[PDB]
């Protein structure tokens, strides 16, 4: 079902999943002032844990958050995995909040639940997306560190609101665009498209999250002799592409069959992408 | 010290302030997916509670959050006020989160703590501000409801990050600006300035929060024969003004004596503003 472990006096303490763990005054709750990582649990193991802990360190640095370090997080992951069924794919989230303030200790915990059946169905059968503007110029966040570009924060209200807006239009998910129409990323995923025999993704300098699933695909692609590129694409690139995916550590590769109500095929390229991500 | 009440089976239940109240899976914590209000407690009373509950309803509507209604919130405010010292000014926050998801009940609670001594000192002695761009055009959010303009959400990571960036420059607080340099609002406050015998504030259509302290000042000003205006001002207006304040329900009227390192007087206008807010 569900498993939680909290960082308590330099140790991981298992607590029941329904038991409250955060007080009213925690800044992760009241201000969305914290960071997180979402780690896949597959056959009772965390195949990409280290990639996620490296990015956790970077997120914590951007928010000036003291981080308990890799050892602590592996102890918390171990605690929630203890009784986890290998046959049940899980999502293990790591939360690090400012706690009661800068000066008091940050709050660390791990929470593990099943990947929902609808998320597995999106991986199997793919998705529709709506393009929604963020209204920020593509070049703006590189000059505005207070906007927390490239950090994976607890402040995802907009990310969730964009998804519900999409759902209201009849789409599964979103691709965000800059003011000038440049592709950014999904609310919870990285955009990749195939065009001219090359795998493409938008540049990180635009203030998006550097996706671990997209990075591992590109590394694997390179080795398999599939050319890759960082490309400042637009919605035009998505319509024109041979294939479009949203990639994330939990959902995986979700082929985008529909962009703003415009149906699209994948050129039977999804299979090699899935093989490379395996 | 601190007081908390949680909405439990249609009643306000007092819990100790140090006691955890939110589980790991609460979307207010993991996604910053909720709304809040901050209510002043002055001589053991909530002088502007109704103004805050009206805006709570509007915030909840924008996020598609079922809200427990005014009666419930007054019961929760009553529960935390019960043993509160009248001599100690407080901040009573009301949190409404999506809870475990849309379909399961939203999480409601009230949390009361003292207004910190440094916040009272800012009210007494005023503040320095840094202007920081949001990089969104002034007209953009009115067309992009997924950006949650005009909603007061738990997703304030950027709001807090801007303040720490200001603190690093040697400023107390921030005024956000649009892409074209239009004044928006503070991370936690409303900008007002005095110019040509008129009290000015930026337009709400820019996607800012409609401030209850600024609204009550303007109503009072009107009655006292101080002209008021909604004005699409820029940073130039702040430098040029006779006086600049940041207004909020907790800090109150904080005279801004410094804008981007440029010291400024208030034309001895603060006293009439404070009298009108009394
Ligand atoms: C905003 C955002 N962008 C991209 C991603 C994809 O990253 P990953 O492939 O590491 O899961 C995520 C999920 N962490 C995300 O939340
Ligand atoms: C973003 C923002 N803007 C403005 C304000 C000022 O509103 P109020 O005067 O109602 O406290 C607040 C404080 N609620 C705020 O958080
Ligand atoms: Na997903
Ligand atoms: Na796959
Ligand atoms: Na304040
Ligand atoms: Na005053």
């Amino acid at each position: 079902q569900r498993s939680v472990a909290v960082w308590r006096d330099g140790a991981a303490v298992t607590v029941p999943a329904h038991q409250p763990v955060v007080t009213a005054f925690d800044l992760g709750l009241g201000r969305g002032d914290g960071i997180f990582e979402s780690v896949a649990v597959v056959a009772g193991r965390t195949p990409h844990l280290a990639a996620h802990l490296t990015r956790l360190t970077r997120s914590a640095a951007l928010l000036g958050l003291p981080a308990p370090g890799d050892q602590a997080w592996m102890e918390m992951v171990a605690a929630v995995l203890a009784d986890w069924p290998a046959a049940l794919e899980g999502v293990c989230r790591l939360f690090l909040t400012r706690g009661l303030g800068d000066g008091t200790p940050p709050t660390a915990l791990a929470l593990l639940a099943p990947v929902p059946a609808d998320t597995l169905r999106q991986r199997a059968e793919g998705i529709s997306v709506a393009t929604l503007g963020l209204g920020v110029p593509a070049d703006f966040r590189a000059g505005a560190p207070w906007l927390l570009g490239g950090a994976k924060t607890l402040s995802y209200a907009v990310n969730m609101a964009a998804q519900r807006h999409a759902h209201d239009l009849g789409a599964d998910d979103v691709v965000f665009t800059s003011l000038e129409g440049r592709l950014l990323e999904g609310p919870t995923s990285t955009v990749v498209w195939a065009a001219g025999g090359t795998l493409h993704t938008p540049p990180v300098e635009t203030g998006i999250l550097p996706g671990t699933t997209q990075a591992r695909l590109f590394t694997a692609a390179a080795a398999d002799g599939w050319p890759t590129s960082v490309t400042p694409g637009t919605v035009d690139d998505l319509h024109a592409a041979d294939a479009v995916w949203l990639l994330s550590g939990v959902r995986g590769a979700a082929v985008v069959h529909t962009v703003d109500g415009v149906r699209r095929g994948d050129g039977d390229l999804s299979r090699r992408v899935r093989e490379l991500l395996a």
